């Protein structure tokens, strides 16, 4: 059989999961979607529900809502029908692409004076391929038995500092694959309070963890003052491409090229530059040993321009060793997984010049 | 007072446009532009309503909700927009900041998505291209609707009125919106009624774009192809996209160096700077060296080469440089490309059409469309 109020419609057969509700998979106007069945003792939370929705709905990262119908008992909600939540996705396409999609939604949320205030891998949804094999996460269930990502502030008018945190954990729990920087499912809010965090699964010698912990352990931070603003931890080199990384480690050589040793760029970006460049960056490279200091970040920084600067002009040995865009910044990043991580926040100097606004945060 | 259809409503005095009509309306709370489709129609609009659900993940194409039969006739509601690309250009919506660019740029945007689901627009014209409401951050976008279904004309392609066409259809239409936006109410075609005629004709003209503006030698190249009376030499959506046309000014710049980079190490015999140089003369104003400020002058004249070369270094070695040689210049990257391209209106398109060799080395991929 099939329920009909209005333009909605389901079959009780097709539950797709759980208050005191059900959500089923169902049609409106020939859409699929998802239809959460609620009873009258929370008609007056759902209108707020609803609401918020309709405000909200319009950013690809955010849930798309169709449509709410009344009825003599229950009322409904139609929603957009997905593949999979993030929780499923991992407890059963790129991780960093989905935690930018939702960070976005997450910000846009925020934009409009909307928080979440209970943000986790519940609440985000994976979409449908859309004919061109494309799927995306979306924010849901935002703006209204355990816990486990929720902010610590919150044991009511919670600040955006909050959704922040969450995300710092889904961070985590996508790039760990399962885990949890506050430890097993019945665990976590209990370790949330004591501050017990913990992110085992970031090794300090893999390049993309030692940027992914220093983005984290800022999302996730004791002190609401100190995590980053959606729009910020968009930003950090966690979501740069390969290109953009390259780049950056061009721009900075530009600017070093006429700075003193003596300037404060230099002495920050030398300020414990010996463990970067592991003792004697030279003795970690054969045929790019063919140069013509070793213990210097920038002339570390001044190598990789040049020989990408001169890449077309460079022998074929060299260029062996070292492809042109991705494979040779893999090539210093691997080798050097300090590297990036140190450049980008002994940089943060010249976050206010116009060659580097794009690389850093602030309105 | 205020019909109700089912989910959807109106009052029948807020005519938005008309044998259709269009009423202002509600859906589910959301503010809605509602047209009701007469009984001789609910065989199109099962069409049509078919072709807004597959088509509607986009958001330079037009939102659909919901639609609602009914023994009158049938109900479609979608967004409820500011007004239509016609209205705008036409009278009062001349303002709002709007870009130009940016809109040819998210109609662009909109039909390369349709295309790519297989769907030709077969009608693109001002009044289909919807101007949305300001969001919560004051951003207004285009959005395409009327899109795939079988008054006058005027936007129509040439090849369609002498059995079903080809997405280079919807590229002339869309050529002739360009100027439209440009020109400010021009039409390369001519007046509104006169359109259609000096289409099938060769009549068309874009004297409003002049040689001397660096934006107008841009949008011309552009948009001559576009408009191409002959189907195979239209660019396709996703290639109108990638013209210098819709360069930021920072792209422009980052532009030349990555050209200036690649002929760096390239010799003056070989098959890139000739090319470089062919009509070089002109593209230099006889000695560029003369066009450039009293200030600049005093950091071959007649070589495109040497001119690329000489805006490279010039913003390559900018933080050391002269306050007064600054001021010249101007701030980076904005006014600094700016700087050469108001004095050599046709380098940018001549360097981008000279460079076309390198549109598969990936430093230039970026700048170039390729399969
Ligand atoms: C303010 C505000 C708000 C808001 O958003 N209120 C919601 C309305 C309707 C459904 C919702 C919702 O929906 C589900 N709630 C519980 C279980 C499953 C789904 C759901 C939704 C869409 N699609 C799918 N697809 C299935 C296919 C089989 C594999 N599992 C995923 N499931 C979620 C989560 C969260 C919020 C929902
Ligand atoms: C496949 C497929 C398809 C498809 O899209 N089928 C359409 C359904 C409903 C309305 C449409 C439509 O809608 C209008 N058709 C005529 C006149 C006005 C409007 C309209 C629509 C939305 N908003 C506004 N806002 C006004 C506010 C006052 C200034 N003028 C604009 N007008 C247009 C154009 C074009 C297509 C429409």
């Amino acid at each position: 059989s099939v329920v009909i109020v209005g333009k909605i419609s389901f079959c009780p057969k097709d539950v797709l999961g759980h208050e005191g509700t059900i959500v089923y998979r169902g049609m409106f106007d020939n859409r699929d979607v998802a239809v959460k069945r609620i009873l009258p003792e929370c008609f007056s939370f759902a209108d707020r529900e609803v609401q918020l929705l309709r405000e909200s709905d319009e950013h690809p990262n955010v849930i798309r809502y169709f449509c709410t119908e009344k009825d003599r008992q229950f009322q409904y909600i139609a929603i957009e029908l997905c593949a999979a939540t993030l929780q499923e996705y991992v407890e059963q396409l790129e991780p960093i692409t989905l935690l930018q999609q939702t960070t976005s939604g997450l910000a846009h949320l925020h934009s409009l004076n909307i928080v979440h205030r209970d943000l986790k891998p519940h609440n985000i949804l994976i979409s449908m391929p859309n004919a061109h094999g494309k799927i995306k996460a979306m924010i849901s269930d935002f703006g209204l038995g355990t816990e486990g990502w929720i902010a610590p502030e919150m044991l009511e008018n919670p600040t955006y500092t909050v959704d922040i945190f969450s995300a710092g954990c889904v961070f985590y729990y996508v790039i760990s694959e399962g885990s949890h920087p506050f430890g097993k499912s019945l665990q976590r809010q209990a370790n949330i309070l004591l501050g017990a965090c913990s992110l085992d699964c970031l090794h300090p010698e893999k390049h993309e963890d030692v940027i992914a912990r220093e983005l984290i352990e800022k999302m996730i931070a004791m002190d609401p003052q100190k995590r980053p603003s959606a729009k910020h931890v968009l930003k950090h080199p966690f979501f740069w491409s390969l290109e953009k990384q390259l780049q950056f480690f061009q721009d900075v050589s530009d600017r070093i090229e006429k700075e003193s040793l003596d300037g404060p760029i230099v002495k920050q970006l030398e300020r414990g530059g010996r463990a970067v460049v592991k003792m004697d960056w030279r003795e970690n490279i054969v045929p790019l040993q063919t140069d013509l200091k070793g213990g210097s970040v920038r002339d570390l920084l001044r190598a990789m321009r040049n020989k990408k600067h001169h890449y077309r002009e460079l022998p074929a040995e060299v260029r062996e060793t070292l492809s042109l865009p991705d494979d040779f910044v893999c090539y210093f990043t691997s080798r050097f997984p300090h590297l990036l991580a140190h450049t980008y926040r002994a940089m943060e100097l010249c976050s206010h010049e116009r060659l580097f606004q794009p690389y850093y945060f602030h309105e």
